[PDB]
């Protein structure tokens, strides 16, 4: 039964403004846009943690950091996942970080 749990991607997301947000589809290593259909580029830390946390709902996320590669990426979409291009752009994701849960006196 032995384990490939490298066969899962991981979690992150990718933003170009003029276009909704991506994120890695671990289940089959896709990039995927928003779910909602609506979310677009984010210009905080804090608003990337809130949407790693969005989109990838029960996996902890408790930090994120920019990924060390650049990444090319295809289909991104307008509102309503709508007008869907092959056109490639380049950008540096962030990586949605899982935390470990500690206990504190």
């Amino acid at each position: 039964t032995d384990g490939n749990a490298g066969l899962l991607a991981e979690p992150q997301i990718a933003m170009f403004c003029g276009r909704l947000n991506m994120h890695m589809n671990v289940q089959n290593g896709k990039w995927d846009s928003d779910p909602s259909g609506t979310k677009t580029c984010i210009d905080t830390k804090e608003g990337i943690l809130q949407y790693c946390q969005e989109v990838y709902p029960e996996l902890q996320i408790t930090n994120v950091v920019e990924a060390n590669q650049p990444v090319t990426i295809q289909n991104w979409c307008k509102r309503g996942r709508k007008q869907c291009k092959t056109h490639p752009h380049f950008v540096i994701p962030y990586r949605c970080l899982v935390g470990e849960f500690v206990s504190d006196a």
